[PDB]
């Protein structure tokens, strides 16, 4: 027959795995807390232009916090940083990284003030670069303060006029300030493109464009790079799709054991199944990866890793890749969209964190709580308390670390712009996760 095994020498987040989430999620263990309505406001700072240029609340989305090499919060001259996506629906695509901060001591989202856009208009331009004038969004990354004490930030040079090309992109941002209680950002630079893509590890924008782009169906992403720190060496761990030779999209990859996990005759259900029913052609092209590059100390590429996990036939899209080391083991998440998966029981409202341990870095990841499920959210999109982009965020000392999203607040009164959610915690105790109960924080709040 047709049928293989092949786990190319990585993890898999296996159909077997992805199957026993539903009747599991149903447990206050895994639910994204309920949120207060009656208290929940627009980040007051969040004001810029639009594409026509006049002044307008922002829609404030992805944000991540400025981190120390380990991933805790940073403190940078007695702040805290926040950089999030943001833009205005009347431009609808248009996107850009925007800067915030607040005083670690205060808690209020009202402390959190702008310094505005972290790149002007015109930066993209300034450098030798293969690929940066060709941007036209301003997608999802990482941020890290240096032994240097520099603001060195990590993000997506998203390309409209290239087919949807990512690029995992780099900056020094220069910091000043004005008076005491202002940051401002003077501007950029070492601003360079890092990683767009090989072919073989991981799928290149190419290979989108040559099989037919956007009418296939296909989902090419490379994207999200978050920067950890091991053993002396720099990585940035990304949402990609898998590349020609470590289990690429296609028909074949239906046949191959690994991606379904469990004994023979789950295997043979699962994908006499996945062949004759509505979500073949969904699960062929289904590729998607956690993928890990070395860089050098001037945060250029080193190296092409082979990913930390795949998601071949479940889904195309596991994004808002993170990693971080705690009691000695390594905690990788995702965040996944129920929409885009190919599972039964799992469907259009479902929105997921989900989440792996390993002994070391480049190790082999299992699945915590067993089916890799950590947090799962079902409001619909129309709820005000709708929150997306779900992201651990590690603790200087205790089992919890604080789960940051952005709440998308489509409500009839004000406040009805997107803003911070209240953040909450998650217990992490060896592969074991739990959502503490009757602990929510403020909206943003980084640190407990
Ligand atoms: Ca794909």
């Amino acid at each position: 027959s047709k049928d293989f095994n092949n786990s190319y020498g990585i993890s898999h987040i296996t159909r077997d795995n992805m199957v026993k989430i539903p009747q599991q999620q149903n447990s206050d263990q895994f639910k994204v807390p309920a949120f207060d309505e009656s208290t929940i406001k627009n980040i007051a700072s969040a004001k810029g232009k639009n594409a026509s240029g006049n002044t307008i609340d922002l829609d404030v989305w992805d944000s991540w916090p400025l981190q120390n090499a380990d991933g805790t919060v940073a403190t940078y001259h007695g702040y805290q940083i926040v950089f999030a996506l943001a833009g205005d629906p009347k431009d609808s695509n248009d996107t850009s990284v925007y800067l915030f901060y607040k005083k670690a001591g205060d808690k209020s989202i009202d402390s959190w003030k702008n310094a505005g856009r972290v790149f002007k208009d015109s930066d993209k331009f300034v450098p030798n670069d293969p690929h940066l004038k060709n941007q036209t969004q301003e997608w999802s990354g990482s941020g890290t303060l240096t032994k240097d004490g520099k603001v060195r930030l990590f993000y997506t040079d998203y390309s409209g006029k290239q087919y949807g090309k990512q690029t995992l992109t780099t900056a020094q941002v220069n910091m000043s300030q004005p008076n005491d209680n202002t940051l401002k950002v003077d501007g950029v630079e070492d601003y360079k493109s890092i990683f767009d893509g090989d072919g073989k590890i991981y799928q290149t924008v190419q290979q989108f464009i040559d099989e037919g782009g956007w009418d296939t169906g296909d989902n090419h992403t490379l994207r999200d790079p978050h920067y950890i720190e091991d053993n002396g060496h720099k990585y940035l761990v990304f949402e990609a799709n898998t590349g020609t030779e470590d289990g690429y999209q296609g028909e074949d990859s239906l046949y191959n054991r690994a991606y379904y996990g469990g004994n023979n005759p789950f295997f043979q259900s699962e994908k006499k199944k996945l062949l004759e029913g509505s979500n073949k052609e969904k699960a062929s092209l289904a590729n998607g990866a956690l993928g890990i590059i070395e860089l050098n100390d001037d945060y250029t590429l080193k190296k092409v890793m082979k990913p930390l996990i795949t998601s071949n036939t479940v889904t195309d899209e596991i994004e808002r890749a993170n990693i971080f080391k705690k009691d000695g083991k390594w905690y990788l998440f995702t965040d996944s969209r129920g929409s885009k998966m190919t599972i039964d029981g799992i469907g259009q409202d479902d929105v997921y964190m989900l989440g792996y341990v390993s002994n070391t870095l480049t190790g082999k990841y299992k699945p915590l709580n067993d089916t890799g499920l950590v947090l799962h959210m079902d409001l619909d999109p129309n709820d005000k308390t709708f929150t997306y982009s779900h992201f651990a965020v590690p603790q200087t000392k205790g089992d919890n670390v604080v789960i940051t999203s952005y709440m998308t607040n489509r409500g009839f009164y004000e406040d009805n712009h997107s803003t911070f959610a209240p953040s909450f915690l998650v217990n992490i105790d060896g592969s074991k996760t739990s959502v503490v109960k009757d602990r929510v924080l403020e909206q943003g709040q980084l640190t407990v």
